[PDB]
Order: C-alpha cells, then sequence, then structure tokens
C-alpha cells in the first residue's frame, strides 16, 4: 500500500516510488492536491 | 508510528502516518505534540 | 533494537526515532561519543 | 528493485540494486533507463 | 546483510548503520573503493 520510498532533492522536489515507478513534483501544500495524478513519471518500473 | 520520517532541504519535516503526508517545522522539546500542530498535505495513499 | 529512523536536518543535525522517541544532535565524530545519552528529546512517544 | 534510493546534497541519485552502489543523474522521463547508465561505485556488501 | 541504513549528511558525507555500527566517510568513487574498510567508525552499537 501506498510508496515504498519518499523523499526530497535538493532542489526541493519530491521523489517517490509508487508501483515499482518513479514519480516527482512539487510537493502538495494541502489534502485537496491529488499528488501522484499531477507528478511526473520519470520511470516506468524497476524501482 | 511513521512510516516515513524525513527533511525537505528547506528545513520543513516531513512524515508519513496512518496513510496521510504531514509537514511542519520539526518538534522542539518533548512537551511539542507535533502531529496536533502539523499541516495535513495528503489523505491517503502514502 | 536500534533505530527506526535515522536521518539528517539539512543544517547537519542528526535526527532519529528509537523506542518510537524522537532525538536530535550534532552527529558523533568517535566512537567514544556516546550520542544517544547527550541527544535532544524532542518526542516521548508516536513516532 | 531498490533497497536504499536517495539524494546526494549536490544533486546526484544514489541507489543500491541486488548487493550494488550505483549513482548518477536523475532520470528526466520514463525514456531514461537510469541502472543501464549509473555509475557502480560499489560491487557488494551495500 | 549490507546496511541498515545508508544516507548523506548535508555536506556530502555518506553515513552508514552496518551490523548495529555507525561508519562515516566520503561516497566511493568506483567498485575498486572498499569504503567500508576506510570509512570512519563513529559508533560502537545501539543503531
Ligand atoms: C531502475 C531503472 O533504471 N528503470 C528504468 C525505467 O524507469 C525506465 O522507464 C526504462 C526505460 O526503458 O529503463 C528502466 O527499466
Ligand atoms: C499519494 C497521493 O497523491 N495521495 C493524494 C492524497 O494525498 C490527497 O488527499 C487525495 C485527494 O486530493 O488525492 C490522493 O491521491
Ligand atoms: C508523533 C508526535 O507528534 N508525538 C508527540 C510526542 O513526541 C510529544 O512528546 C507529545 C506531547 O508532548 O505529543 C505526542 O503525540
Ligand atoms: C560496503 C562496501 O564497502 N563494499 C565494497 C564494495 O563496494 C567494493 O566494490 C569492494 C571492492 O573494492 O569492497 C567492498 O567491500
Ligand atoms: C546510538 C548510540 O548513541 N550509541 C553509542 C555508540 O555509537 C558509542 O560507541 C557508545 C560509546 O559508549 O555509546 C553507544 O551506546
Amino acid at each position: 500500500s501506498g510508496f515504498k520510498f519518499l523523499f526530497f532533492s535538493p532542489d526541493g522536489t519530491l521523489y517517490g516510488v509508487h508501483n515499482d515507478k518513479l514519480y516527482k513534483g512539487t510537493p502538495p501544500t494541502s489534502d485537496n492536491d491529488n499528488w501522484l495524478a499531477r507528478a511526473t513519471l520519470i520511470g516506468n518500473g524497476g524501482w
């Protein structure tokens, strides 16, 4: 369930591994922000 | 407990607790109830 | 046994969850340095 | 997949995969096979 | 086997928990760099 990894790059971008895939994006600022729907897909598997 | 607990480079503490994502300035003593004051920035899926 | 989380803040302070409690302190530079005995207790439970 | 995955403060991605330590600039798109180009910086023991 | 935690300080030093002990050092630069053999032991137990 949820993320396997969740962490920041030093430039303040949020990265996460979810369902073996890698995502990044600006971190959310309220629970109304669906982060995973807007996050940039940057790895399609293997994570 | 928390599943993830980690800093942003601007020094904000982030944690995932009960599937929810929270941020806040880090607690400064054993009297500081972090979860009661942290900003809820995601509810579910974390 | 040991810590559940152990990570840095961006100013160089070491943070750690140990026995569900949160601690912080300047990291040790030798194994003679009992870090947990000097660390600041910043959370008494729930971590 | 990875056992650890994390940044160095200069912006380089580090990962432990199959006991090995790898680093490299993070991927920009899912067309980028990161593990295939990452620099192997440790062969075992991670 | 391997490490329980592996992470950076903001000054670029690699830290690792290995067999309950805390180590630090410049990150390895190649597979010919035996890191654990040259890392600085900074904690002998409890991690
Ligand atoms: C761990 C890793 O490098 N995985 C990459 C994946 O993210 C990328 O989408 C693909 C491009 O073909 O090459 C991989 O499998
Ligand atoms: C992992 C993730 O992105 N979870 C978000 C959640 O935090 C947010 O509360 C919800 C409604 O906006 O949308 C979810 O998808
Ligand atoms: C996870 C969290 O916020 N834990 C805090 C704890 O560290 C603090 O000692 C107490 C009241 O002081 O409030 C708790 O629940
Ligand atoms: C954890 C660690 O230090 N592992 C190193 C490995 O990365 C390196 O490839 C090898 C030969 O130099 O020495 C091992 O001890
Ligand atoms: C987690 C912690 O602080 N462990 C310390 C250890 O690194 C140090 O070698 C020792 C010296 O007495 O004090 C230990 O218990």
